């Protein structure tokens, strides 16, 4: 795969863009997770998959079980990893072009976490699309958080739901989903 067009997916807590605490999220919305997975998942085109790209970090947080992501190939980055295929599912490496450079029959790529990874790639141009799911809380300083996203969003066009639509396809965009206290919405982001 050359130059891929790469688009980052995350959940942050507004007005902050808080994303964890400590290793792990600050929340739990099953919604949220789901179209996670819908949206990583879904192909436009017959017999492709999707390309999921993450740090080290945020790999070893998912349980052993549940890793590799079923039905995406797997990317995982460190500074340790040489260049290896582990699998069908799971590839190593140390930069996300380089990851992708002997990778066929991929579609979308998408970057799933976690901070340093993002905060790195947003300033990458290969990425073309934040998929940001906005977050709102009453009272945001009291959910603990030590983890952030680093987006300088001036940079950055929120699209009108027309265009999220048409980048999910007939995945269902549901508006101000309330999960315990926490509410929140898709968006779509791209580079002026
Ligand atoms: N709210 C959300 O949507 C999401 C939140 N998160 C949260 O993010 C947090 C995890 O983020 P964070 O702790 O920053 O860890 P990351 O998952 O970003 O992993 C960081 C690791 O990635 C590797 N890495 C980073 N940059 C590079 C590079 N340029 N080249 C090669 N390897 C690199 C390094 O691995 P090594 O040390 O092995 O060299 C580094 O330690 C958790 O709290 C998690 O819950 C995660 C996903 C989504
Ligand atoms: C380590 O963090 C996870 C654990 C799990 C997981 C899977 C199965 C069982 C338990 C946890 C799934 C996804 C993730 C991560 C990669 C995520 C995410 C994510 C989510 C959930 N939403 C959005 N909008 N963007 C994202 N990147």
């Amino acid at each position: 795969m050359l130059k891929p067009n790469v688009a980052i997916i995350v959940a942050a807590l507004k007005p902050a863009l808080g994303i964890g605490y400590k290793g792990k999220m600050p929340w739990r919305l099953r919604k949220e997770i789901r179209y996670f997975k819908d949206v990583t998942t879904r192909t436009t085109k017959p017999n492709t998959r999707n390309a999921v790209i993450m740090g080290r970090k945020t790999w070893e947080s998912i349980p052993q079980k549940f890793r590799p992501l079923p039905d995406r190939l797997n990317i995982i980055l460190s500074r340790s990893y040489e260049n290896e295929i582990i699998d069908d599912n799971i590839i190593h490496a140390s930069s996300i072009e380089s990851s992708l450079n002997l990778v066929s029959d991929v579609e979308r790529v998408f970057i799933i976490g976690g901070a340093e990874i993002y905060n790195e790639l947003i300033n990458n141009s290969l990425v073309s699309h934040l998929l940001i799911t906005e977050i709102e809380h009453p009272s945001p300083e009291s959910i603990e958080m030590d983890t952030f996203l680093k987006f300088p969003l001036e940079s950055w066009t929120k699209q009108p739901k027309s265009e999220l639509q048409k980048f999910v396809g007939d995945t269902v965009l549901e508006d101000d989903i309330k999960e315990g206290d926490f509410t929140y919405n898709y968006t779509l982001w791209t580079r002026k």
